[PDB]
């Protein structure tokens, strides 16, 4: 468990970027694949653009991509985490499409049955896992965090953050638009070897401090965002200002 502080989000993003490049290379060398969980949010998307500039250092044929959450809106909508990832990275690197695993869109197979869409993604994770595991042991789960400490689409005092069995659940009721999302749960996040939170800005500072101070994840979800081998808070100065 570590905190690394940078002057701003640009430097933060580039630092995460080079670290992920090494993390991917390491995972390929040891295991012949790198299992990476992507996030939406400005820092998450900027990190993807960084990877795009380094594409030559990354053996894309061996990279496998999942999402921590997704907005349940139409496929071509700008609020889609997948679409933003496509523009930032996917449309311009040679990753095999059968190794890219997106969550469903609202105009896909499942309509109003959001639970079915989450369960479908869960089946995908189970299939992607090593034998006998509910999901991959993700090399890196990337995260942003909202001003209230939410990660993926796991909000304070929500049914989604209380989930202790399912890898993926429906979020019907997000207090931040769009209202419907599909999300990985804390147990899913906690399978990751490493979890990295990329958090910048004075609006996130109080939540950061409470999360690092050991708050109940039902109150500050980011507190449950803990990797099996490490947990890396990558912060700008403003996001760090309330730490002791």
């Amino acid at each position: 468990s570590s905190i690394e502080i940078f002057p701003d989000s640009d430097i933060l993003v580039a630092a995460a970027g080079k670290r992920l490049v090494g993390a991917i290379g390491a995972a390929v060398a040891a295991r012949g694949q790198a299992l990476i969980v992507l996030t939406g949010g400005g820092n998450g998307i900027a990190l993807l653009r960084y990877l795009s500039a380094q594409a030559q250092q990354i053996e894309w044929s061996k990279v496998h991509l999942f999402w921590g959450d997704e907005r349940y809106v139409p496929e071509d909508d700008d609020e889609r985490n997948l679409k933003q990832a496509r523009r930032a990275l996917l449309n311009h690197v040679d990753i095999p499409s059968n190794q890219v695993h997106p969550m469903a869109a609202s105009d896909g197979d499942f309509g109003g049955d959001l639970d079915a869409a989450a369960l479908a993604y869960e089946q995908v994770l189970a299939a992607s896992a090593a034998p006998g595991d509910p999901a991959p042991n993700f090399d890196v789960h990337l995260l942003g965090m909202g001003p209230e400490g939410h990660i993926n689409s796991l909000f304070p005092h929500s049914p989604a953050v209380l989930e202790s069995t399912r890898m993926v659940v429906a979020v019907d009721d997000s207090p931040k638009p769009p209202p419907r999302r599909i999300t990985l749960t804390l147990p899913a996040i906690q399978r990751s070897r490493e979890v990295w939170l990329l958090v910048s800005g004075p609006g996130k500072a109080d939540a950061v401090a409470a999360a690092i101070g050991g708050a109940d994840p039902v109150s500050v979800p980011a507190a449950g965002a803990v990797g099996r081998q490490n947990t890396l808070w990558l912060l700008d100065r403003d996001a760090a200002a309330k730490l002791p």
